[PDB]
């Protein structure tokens, strides 16, 4: 019983966090086997933030310009290279704490855990979702760059996010672990701003199933809807279209609760049109969209 | 920027989780130095749940009736003893991953991280608060007993909670690590139920300061209030009394934002009396009370 924003246990990722310093710039890196990954803007000088040519900046560096510290131990850099917007620092020691891992890029609407770090030291763990506009609503302060996002499945860490910047609205942008940005953001000074966002409909429906599994039933009704008629309502309320694949993915939660997916859609339509009339679902007075169907199944009975 | 329900990194606690089996009952234990701690109801037989005499149940046991597994390694039990509602199983191996730790009992209104576990294997981490009625609104399934709650300060884990049961409303009850229950709950079959709860006023005020630090200002006003006049409003809305100590504890957040505590109280009074008129604070449409002043300071700029 209960339903919380739950992250994956962070220990396997804690043992990978290091501090990378270049000049007077310090941020976090990720140490896997004998490579340390970090945002390439660690080599950016405050003099040309407008259009850094990173190829130029990096050719002017040697290995000894990179200070890597794992706890109280300094790691000798023996190679450096750029991959898209990430730097790869080869070190002379393989991390003995390297978990089984993968680099996976996630979709908008999928969730992951973030281990926020400062000066290579982990400070907290929380759950986040990739928004439809490829930002994340994180919690990060200055120096958090290089903190990572990840999911864990049977002892294997799938890294999906490395933090690079805060946008003007206070939301966050970064890359996958191959250095490729999520969304149109760039690691150079621009008035870049998050494009218009939408609500993740399949996740709101998953969360309504969580609520029914946990005994919140007040929002149910005897009605059904067609997919097409529901999607006309979704569009009006800035919700993403619900696809037949989404309906199929919600199949197990449907079967467990005995509520057809299009019957739940009729409830969501009524909540969008009427509001909640001062009631709450799973302790929230708004419709929550940062739990996937997988998240609900993992957490709920 | 941003404000999330953030837990402490869980690695130091993951390395302490083990599985304890007695008969056909399995739950989690906590392995620190050469002792494993777990709920004593692991020795309860389904035949007398009504008034188990645990002293009797334990005298009838030997060391070999306790199976302790740390990962894939079985730990030899060499001593067993009861302390209040916890069992202490002495094993022949000190946990090499034991962190610096303390056993601390927390107050209602204080927060902590929970590492939910099943069969000695960690599954997720989340943040929780001790409610004024000494329950916690956790997320736990069958077999979660023995999962712990904790805070971390400069490499030292202060354990404050061990999970023992779900109450009929779906909230959770357990003990400190000395085996003493939080609240009036008992590890025997009763219609025990959570007593009436209240909202943690000092934490709501801390969270309004977080919102101002993060640029949500719409709820501020030019008014002030006296402490006595605010507390008359608090009582009406089932909020805890605000003490002068609470006002003092909010001093740093007051100073950083330039908003006097009693000025923020005037805003909270207006939010209680008027509602939010369809607006949100820090992504919530209700007043959040599970962030302490310390939590806000740790997370915010
Ligand atoms: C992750 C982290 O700890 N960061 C983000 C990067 N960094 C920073 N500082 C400043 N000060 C002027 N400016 C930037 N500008 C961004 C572009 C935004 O358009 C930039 C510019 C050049 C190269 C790379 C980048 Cl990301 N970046 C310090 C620090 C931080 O959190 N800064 C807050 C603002 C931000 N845009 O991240
Ligand atoms: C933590 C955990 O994994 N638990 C909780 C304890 N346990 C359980 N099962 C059952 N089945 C009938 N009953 C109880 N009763 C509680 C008292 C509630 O009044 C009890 C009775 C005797 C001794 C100790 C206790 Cl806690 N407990 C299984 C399992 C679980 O989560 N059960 C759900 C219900 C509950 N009360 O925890």
């Amino acid at each position: 019983s209960g339903f919380r924003k739950m992250a994956f246990p962070s220990g396997k990722v804690e043992g990978c966090m290091v501090q990378v310093t270049c000049g007077t710039t310090t941020l976090n890196g990720l140490w896997l086997d004998d490579v340390v990954y970090c945002p390439r803007h660690v080599i950016c000088t405050s003099e040309d933030m407008l259009n850094p040519n990173y190829e130029d900046l990096l050719i002017r560096k040697s290995n000894h310009n990179f200070l890597v510290q794992a706890g109280n131990v300094q790691l000798r850099v023996i190679g450096h290279s750029m991959q898209n917007c990430v730097l790869k620092l080869k070190v002379d020691t393989a991390n003995p704490k390297t978990p089984k891992y993968k680099f996976v890029r996630i979709q908008p609407g999928q969730t992951f855990s973030v281990l926020a770090c400062y000066n290579g030291s982990p400070s907290g763990v929380y759950q986040c979702a990739m928004r439809p506009n490829f930002t994340i609503k994180g919690s990060f302060l200055n120096g958090s760059c290089g903190s990572v996002g990840f999911n864990i499945d049977y002892d294997c860490v799938s890294f999906c996010y490395m933090h690079h910047m805060e946008l003007p609205t206070g939301v966050h942008a970064g890359t996958d672990l191959e250095g490729n940005f999520y969304g149109p953001f760039v690691d150079r000074q621009t008035a870049q701003a998050a494009g218009t966002d939408t609500t993740i409909t399949v996740n709101v429906l998953a969360w309504l199933y969580a609520a029914v599994i946990n005994g919140d039933r007040w929002f149910l009704n005897r009605f059904t809807t067609t997919l097409n008629d529901f999607n006309l309502v979704a569009m009006k309320y800035n919700y993403e279209p619900l696809t037949q694949d989404h309906v199929d993915i919600l199949g197990p939660l449907s079967a467990q609760t005995g509520i057809a997916v299009l019957d739940m859609c009729a409830s969501l339509k009524e909540l969008l049109q009427n509001g909640m009339n001062g009631r709450t679902i799973l302790g929230s007075a708004l419709l929550e969209d940062e739990f996937t169907p997988f998240d609900v199944v993992r957490q709920c009975s």
